[PDB]
C-alpha cells in the first residue's frame, strides 16, 4: 500500500470503540504504522497511523465508512492525509517530580512557567501518588544546554513554593537503577544516635549542638565525631545495647526497602555511626552492605575514642563505590539517600542522589530533594506509583 494516512477518534469513552474501529478499517486495504490511545477521566483520545493504496486513500469509501461509525455511536473523527508525518514519537530527555503535602496550583504553575521558559515541552504528566504525599510524574523533553539552568531554576521553584522537585535523566542506562544506600541517622533511622548514647552520659545538651553543628556544614566531621564520642568515654558498653533497643525506623521504610528487593537492589547503609549497632537491625532488614565506623571498648567500657580508619565525609563516596564494585553495579545505577553535609560526597558520587531531611548544604547539591518525613516517598522518585506499591503489597 502506497501513501499514508491518518486517522484520530477523540470523545466521551465507550468500550469496544477500539474494536468498532479496526474492523471498519479491515474492509479497505489497512496496515497500521501507529496506534495511540488513552482515557483520561473519560475523554477517549486514539490515534491511529495508517499505510494504505492511494486507490482507497484518494476515494470517499474508507471516509464515509469511518466517519459514519464513529460518530454513530457518539464520538467525534478526524481523517487526513500524512506522508511527512513522523511515524513514532522521540523519547523524553528527563523526568521532572514534583510533590508536596499540599501541591498548590501557584507552585506546581510555577514550575511549568520556568519549564516553559527554557524551550522544555512538557511530553507527558501523570500522577504517582495521592499518599502520604500528592507526587506527580512530567516527562519532558529539554533544549541542549539548558538541564543545568533547568535544575537552577526547578530548586528555586521549590524553595518559594513549598514543594519537593527532582529532576532526573530518563536514558536506558540511567533508569535500570540497581543499587541503593541510605545514610542512617535522621534517615533510615529516627534521630541521632550519637544522642541517644550522649543522653545516657547526660551530655545530650553539649552533643546536639555540635551534632546539628556537623550535619549542616561548620565543622570537620572527624573533629565533631571525635568530641562528641569523647562525651561517651566512661559508659558501660552494654548501654550500645540499651540504645539499638529503642531505635525507630523511619516511617514506611520497611515498605521501602520491601518494595526495593522486588525491583531487585542491592540496598546497603553508610553511616559515620557505630557498627555495633547497625549490625543488629541491618541483619533484621536483611541489608547487603553496613560501612560504619567502631567505638573503642576496654574491659567492657567505652573509651570515647573511635576505631580507625574513621569513615569521613569522603569516606562515605568511597563506601559507596566499594559497594558498587562488590555488587558490581556502575555508578550511574547506584542510588544514595542522605540528610546533612556529611552526605555531600556521596550524593555527588551517586548517580542519582535524594537529600531527605536536608540540611540545607544538602539540598544545595542533591539530584533531588524530599521534605516530608516519609520514607515511601523514595519509591515515587525512582519510578513506582502508590498504585502499584499497593497492588504488589496486597496480592503479598
Ligand atoms: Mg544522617
Amino acid at each position: 500500500p502506497k501513501v499514508s494516512v491518518l486517522i484520530t477518534v477523540t470523545g466521551v469513552d465507550q468500550p469496544g470503540v477500539t474494536a468498532t474501529l479496526f474492523e471498519v478499517l479491515s474492509r479497505h486495504g489497512v496496515e497500521l504504522l501507529n496506534v495511540e490511545q488513552v482515557v483520561i477521566r473519560h475523554r477517549l483520545t486514539l490515534g491511529v497511523l495508517v499505510c494504505c493504496p492511494a486507490d482507497v486513500a484518494d476515494g470517499p469509501a474508507l471516509r464515509h465508512d469511518v466517519e459514519a461509525a464513529i460518530r454513530k455511536v457518539g464520538l467525534d473523527v478526524s481523517i487526513e492525509r500524512s506522508d511527512d508525518v513522523p511515524i513514532i514519537r522521540e523519547p523524553s530527555t528527563h523526568t521532572i517530580f514534583v510533590l508536596g503535602r499540599p501541591i498548590t496550583a501557584a507552585a506546581f504553575g510555577a514550575v511549568a512557567r520556568e519549564v516553559a521558559a527554557l524551550g522544555v515541552n512538557i511530553d507527558l504528566i501523570r500522577g504517582v501518588s495521592d499518599y502520604p504525599v500528592i507526587g506527580l510524574e512530567l516527562r519532558v523533553s529539554v533544549p541542549p544546554g539548558a538541564d543545568g539552568a533547568l535544575r537552577t531554576a526547578l530548586n528555586r521553584v521549590s524553595s518559594e513554593e513549598h514543594v519537593d522537585v527532582a529532576v532526573e535523566d530518563y536514558t536506558l542506562e540511567r533508569r535500570a537503577k540497581r543499587l541503593i544506600v541510605f545514610d542512617v541517622d535522621s534517615t533510615l533511622v529516627q534521630g541521632e544516635v550519637i544522642e541517644m548514647l550522649a543522653a545516657k552520659a547526660g551530655a545530650e545538651g553539649q552533643v546536639a549542638a555540635i551534632t546539628d553543628a556537623a550535619m549542616r556544614g561548620e565543622l570537620d566531621f572527624a573533629q565533631s565525631l571525635q568530641q562528641r564520642v569523647a562525651t561517651l568515654a566512661g559508659l558501660p558498653a552494654t548501654v550500645i545495647d540499651e540504645v539499638a533497643g529503642q531505635l525507630e525506623l523511619m516511617p514506611g521504610a520497611r515498605t521501602t526497602l520491601r518494595t526495593l528487593r522486588r525491583l531487585g537492589y542491592a540496598c546497603g547503609v553508610v553511616a559515620g555511626g557505630f557498627a555495633r549497632i547497625i549490625e543488629p537491625l541491618a541483619e533484621e532488614l536483611m541489608l547487603d552492605y553496613v560501612a560504619a565506623n567502631e567505638l573503642e571498648i576496654v574491659d567492657g567500657t567505652l573509651t570515647g575514642r573511635v576505631v580507625g580508619p574513621i569513615i569521613d565525609r569522603a569516606g562515605k563516596a568511597t563506601a559507596l563505590r566499594e559497594f558498587a564494585q562488590r555488587a558490581g553495579v556502575p555508578m550511574a545505577q547506584t542510588v544514595a539517600v542522605g540528610d546533612g553535609a556529611n552526605d555531600i560526597d556521596m550524593l555527588a558520587a551517586a548517580g542519582l542522589g535524594i537529600a531527605f531531611n536536608a540540611k540545607p548544604a544538602l539540598r544545595e547539591v542533591a539530584d533531588a530533594s524530599l521534605s516530608h518525613p516519609y520514607l515511601d516517598t523514595v519509591l515515587f522518585l525512582l519510578g513506582v506509583t502508590r498504585g502499584e506499591i499497593e497492588a504488589a503489597d496486597a496480592i503479598d
